Order: C-alpha cells, then sequence, then structure tokens
C-alpha cells in the first residue's frame, strides 16, 4: 500500500511535469 | 535487432517532433 501511494506520487508528479471525467480532479 | 532499433529512432523523432508513466523518459 506504501509503493501504490509512490507509483501514483510519480504519476501525479508526470501529470504535473506539464503538457477519465472525473469531475473533482477535472476542474 | 537493428531494424528494431530503426523504428523505435523513428519513433521517438515522432516524439521529437513536437506536440505511460515511465518515470525516466516521463521527466
Amino acid at each position: 500500500t506504501n509503493e501504490f501511494g509512490i507509483f501514483n506520487s510519480l504519476w501525479f508528479s508526470l501529470g504535473a511535469f506539464m503538457q477519465p471525467r472525473s469531475l473533482s480532479g477535472r476542474i
């Protein structure tokens, strides 16, 4: 569960390093 | 194996000609 948060934190950091319809994180 | 590097070099050249979560090449 701890690593699952690391892989995700690295994915959101890739969604950070700039460029479905989950309204929450969508806006 | 030599052609596999050519098809890829042409794919990375397309990723070059500008516009998953492999952190390495991600950043």
